[PDB]
């Protein structure tokens, strides 16, 4: 279920995130950001789901993290807010995150949302989160309201446009597109 990290690095050097990619994390940030470099992660909150994204924009001086559930989950946001101040002092400033959804509940697409999210911060990192043609293919929804029956639509469309974005953007994923598909699928943890 989910994706593994060796997956999830494989798509993001197809994606041409490779010159600014630190690596995947597990739980924490990595070490240190430069003042002179782009920089971007992806961190697996747990230790093949729970995975966001970090960026860093030295230029504009803005930490951004990606997160599919919009930091809906209180212990989550604090725990990465404490972490990007840990950052900054090991690195010797603004904080962008997500404040809306764009995965549905029971999908484990999580990983491969991150990797979407990278490739718009390495093509336009003034402007990753929104506002770029990668993220205009998809819609955020209230957390609020991520559970509920009428933004499912909403959030079955952002993975389809995920998966057609990654079949034609990424050579690993089309040699493994039925197998991601199925193990990442927007109803994985539904069965009703
Ligand atoms: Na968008």
């Amino acid at each position: 279920m989910g994706s593994s990290e060796q997956e999830l690095k494989a798509i993001v050097k197809d994606l041409g995130c490779g010159p600014y990619f630190l690596g995947t994390y597990d739980k924490r940030f990595p070490g240190f950001v430069s003042p002179h470099k782009l920089a971007c992660a992806i961190v697996n909150t747990a230790g093949g789901v729970h995975w966001m994204a970090f960026a860093w924009n030295p230029r504009s001086k803005t930490c951004y993290l990606f997160e599919p559930f919009g930091f809906s989950d209180q212990r989550l946001k604090q725990v990465y807010q404490f972490e990007y101040e840990s950052l900054l002092r090991r690195s010797a400033i603004t904080l962008e995150k997500s404040t809306q959804s764009v995965q549905g509940p029971n999908s484990a697409a999580c990983g491969l949302f991150c990797c979407m999210f990278l490739h718009a911060f390495a093509n336009w990192p003034q402007t990753p989160m929104d506002h770029n043609p990668t993220m205009n293919l998809i819609t955020g929804v209230p957390n609020s309201m991520l559970n509920s029956p009428q933004v499912q639509p909403t959030l079955r469309r952002n993975q389809e446009q995920l998966y057609s974005f990654l079949e034609r953007h990424s050579p690993y994923f089309r040699s493994h597109s039925a197998q991601i598909r199925s193990a990442t699928s927007f109803c994985h943890l539904k069965n009703m």
